[PDB]
């Protein structure tokens, strides 16, 4: 039993509040899907009445991405601009008692405005919304209850984070995980129940999947399994993770700031760039479907080895700009599914390179792009393991797990040879160096 493996006392009480936090982060995820899915649908519904006209079916597939997107940004800027971005670097920046947890103005700001960004068709994750929806949850029931103390405001923290990304997900291991590999910071230690942690995940993840028929985000069937002979490859596959990965990162912070320079804070300017960038994506989001969009889509596509070679890289390409595009705008939405998308492309390219060149080997493309699709995650986020577990939840090929570790290992070990960081870390620090800067 993993039971015994945890019998450390924290107050019931607080463990209580962990099933209230987990259950109502649960309900937060599915509402919100339900409601992204439902404006994608109003938006797929003009497009067919105006089928006959196709000119119009492009400044429709333009407007009505732009709008939405603008109702998001306008939030954001109005009314919480911490709900920018993925914010989870906030939730960090919370348990590490140095950000607040306005979860008055950011749950409904969150929550709409990702609702307008990802109902747009944006390249931008459920993950951030729910993550940070899901911590400040956590400190909502923490100052309902009037509870006292760090344990009880650390944990019931963490346990809205860790629910909120099992949620996004239906991948309970990956939520506990991820507080203690990247959430949690060392060196200036914290109070975190682990019993909690589990309780809430446990109670969110039923509750996707009481509201998910019983489907798969992800369905790439069963693949093959990885030959001993076969294992340096994967290592190749990591260190090329490795180099990418803070080259990616500089991109990303970068991109935050060459964009802010379009608008310089101004709320009508920033809203307005925002609308474009909304608006480019929905027309994208039509024209070329698998440059736009989440990223779950074209993940089954590439996997079964549907793509070419040529379109793979025409995807990739394409792809890293409108990611570094909707997020470093500053955006409501995470930048977490699309290191899954790009990480799978990248993977299932480096396949089909190494199938023709090691014509001896017995290679299926399909398992580089499974070990691809969590390395983005090891080499940027540098949270390898969470990576490998959610890649492993999510695509049930429980087979790979050995050549997925030394693909992130070699990922990991060459973004830190490289001098890269955490990207949580550095957007944080980020933050944390402007708010000292006017003191
Ligand atoms: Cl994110």
């Amino acid at each position: 039993i993993r039971q015994l493996l945890e019998r450390d006392k924290t107050p019931l009480a607080i463990l209580f509040m962990a099933a209230v936090v987990g259950t109502l982060v649960g309900l937060a995820a599915v509402a919100f899907d339900k409601g992204v899915a439902w404006l994608q649908n109003q938006r797929m519904g003009a497009l067919v009445h105006t089928a006959d006209n196709y000119p119009l079916l492009l400044t429709v597939a333009f407007l009505c991405s732009a709008v939405l997107a603008m109702f998001g940004y306008f939030l954001v800027r109005k009314y919480a601009p911490e709900a920018g971005g993925s914010g989870i670097p906030e939730i960090e920046g919370a348990l590490e008692d140095q950000r607040p947890v306005r979860w008055w103005r950011v749950l409904p700001v969150k929550f709409f405005g990702g609702l307008g960004t990802l109902g747009g068709g944006m390249v931008l994750g459920r993950e951030g919304p729910t993550v940070q929806i899901g911590g400040n949850i956590g400190r909502m029931v923490l100052d309902i209850f009037r509870l006292k103390g760090d344990e009880a405001r650390h944990t019931l923290l963490a346990t809205g984070a860790a629910a909120g990304l099992a949620a996004a997900f239906n991948a309970p291991l990956a939520g506990i995980l991820f507080i203690w590999e990247e959430m949690r910071p060392q060196f200036r230690y914290t109070l975190i129940s682990i019993k909690a942690v589990f309780i809430g995940v446990i109670m969110s993840t039923i509750m996707y999947r009481i509201f998910n028929h019983e489907v798969a985000l992800i369905d790439v069937g069963k693949l093959s399994d990885a030959p001993l002979n076969t294992l340096w490859l994967y290592l190749i596959l990591g260190i090329i993770f490795g180099i990418f990965g803070p080259i990616f990162n500089k991109w990303v912070l970068g991109m935050q700031d060459l964009l802010h320079r379009v608008h310089g804070g101004n709320i009508t300017k920033w809203v307005l760039m925002g609308g474009a960038i909304g608006g480019l994506c929905g027309l994208l989001g039509f024209v070329a479907p698998a440059t736009s969009g989440g990223g779950f889509n074209l993940i089954p596509i590439a996997t079964a080895g549907n793509f070419s070679m040529g379109m793979l890289v025409f995807i990739f390409v394409a792809r890293v700009i409108t990611t570094l595009l909707c997020f470093s705008s500053g955006a409501p939405g995470g930048i977490f599914a699309p290191m899954l998308a790009l990480g799978t492309v990248l993977g299932t390219a480096f396949g089909m390179v190494a199938v023709e060149l090691f014509p001896q080997y017995h290679l299926e493309a399909g398992t580089f792009a499974i070990a691809g699709m969590g390395a983005l995650l090891a080499a940027s986020i540098r949270a390898p393991l969470t990576g490998i577990i959610l890649v492993l939840e999510m695509t049930d090929n429980y087979q790979l797990w050995l050549p997925m570790i030394i693909t992130g290992l070699g990922a990991t070990l060459l973004a830190q040879f490289t001098g890269g960081k955490p990207l949580y870390s550095a957007i944080l620090a980020r933050t944390l160096a402007k708010q000292e800067a006017e003191q």
